[PDB]
């Protein structure tokens, strides 16, 4: 089909993006053959980027490429407002891990959404509007998902967009209107596809004059909503109940769960390879997938023995939310490592010490 590579432009960059196309396609003549550079032979490469990754052989593809330069400054009142793509956003993509490749079909369904909103595409006849919903159990990292939605739909709707925004509300709060005239200052730019991203709506109608302040938020996301640029993000933790009025609002929603075993062992993965990176594991050992696993049948030698303990550590983390997951690492390491350095073995064990303790507090929680 198509093959997209994402080449990042360096700050410091002041190279004509036609330019920046020339080269990079000259590159792709070379390997010819899901792979990320970050080192390149030649001189304008070394200076004007610093990565080329492809993202999911044969030369002879259709390849689409998407040159974007990120935003440093970080992060309107009071709001958090962002420029996309935006740097505190980098990598954020490639960090959340779901079972079900949701973040594809969330990001080709925005992509179909905005593909008919530009072909004006009649809302009666087929089924869009620019509100997404994304609804599930509290931990799940659906902030950063939309967060890492908007920064990637930036970033491949190059050709359409020039730059992106991002907007996030706390659901925690005349001023409204100093806030949504920006946000319009903003969508006037119709060389900016303005994200909208409401956290926890459902804290609206489960706390409720401040049932008007709610009310006027709503008539503003229903003004701004009305725009060829304009994509809406909302969150809700309450996925089995119906909400007011998200649910009637949002023609995509997505449920998002806590990660399988599968996952987890992904995640993990990514965790440990990131200390052998920085060092803090050392000395580097490889570790084994869980499809390479399979294809031995989960047979223990020294090649897969450690491999096998961290699927193990793996299951015994189910329950537990993504947030937890990651945050298990730092703990596993102060808690029970306490050295600037440590052997992969002796840190599996620290993460399973871990492991264990998590969930003696979680039994303390129900006693």
């Amino acid at each position: 089909p198509t093959v997209h590579v994402e080449v990042h432009q360096r700050g410091s960059s002041t190279a004509k993006k036609e330019d920046i196309n020339l080269s990079v396609r000259k590159l792709l003549n070379r390997h010819n053959i899901d792979y990320t550079w970050t080192e390149f032979d030649e001189p304008f490469l070394t200076r004007n980027v610093q990565s080329v990754s492809i993202i999911d052989d044969l030369s002879a593809c259709t390849v689409a490429l998407h040159i974007f330069q990120l935003n440093e400054d970080g992060p309107i009142i009071a709001a958090n407002h962002w420029v996309l793509p935006a740097a505190e956003f980098h990598g954020l993509w490639d960090s959340l891990v779901y079972d079900v490749e949701v973040k594809s079909h969330l990001l080709d369904y925005v992509m179909t959404t905005l593909l008919f909103s530009d072909k004006n595409v009649n809302s009666n006849l087929i089924t869009w509007n620019r509100v997404v919903l994304l609804h599930g159990p509290p931990g799940t990292g659906k902030t950063s998902l939309c967060k890492a939605l908007a920064q990637k739909l930036t970033i491949r709707l190059s050709s359409r967009y020039r730059y992106g925004q991002l907007i996030e509300i706390n659901s925690h709060s005349k001023l409204v209107t100093k806030m949504f005239q920006k946000i319009q200052d903003l969508i006037d730019d119709k060389d900016a596809l303005v994200f909208v991203l409401i956290d926890q709506v459902e804290s609206l109608t489960a706390a409720r004059d401040a049932i008007r302040v709610v009310n006027a938020v709503l008539t503003q996301i229903d003004q701004i909503k009305r725009h060829s640029n304009v994509v809406i993000l909302t969150t809700s933790n309450i996925t089995e109940k119906i909400d007011v009025a998200f649910v009637d609002r949002a023609d995509i929603k997505q449920y998002i769960g806590p990660p399988s075993a599968a996952a987890i062992f992904k995640i993990y993965l990514s965790c440990l390879e990131e200390l052998m990176k920085c060092q803090i594991i050392y000395p580097r050992q490889q570790l084994l997938t869980l499809r390479e696993l399979e294809m031995i049948g989960f047979i223990e030698n020294n090649v897969s023995k450690l491999s096998l303990l961290l699927n193990d550590i793996s299951r015994k983390s189910e329950g537990l939310s993504g947030r937890v997951l990651r945050k298990l690492p730092f703990l596993a390491h102060a808690l029970y490592v306490q050295a600037p350095t440590v052997t992969i073995e002796g840190f599996l064990q620290a993460l399973s010490l871990a492991v264990d303790k998590q969930f003696e507090e979680r039994k303390k929680l129900a006693a």
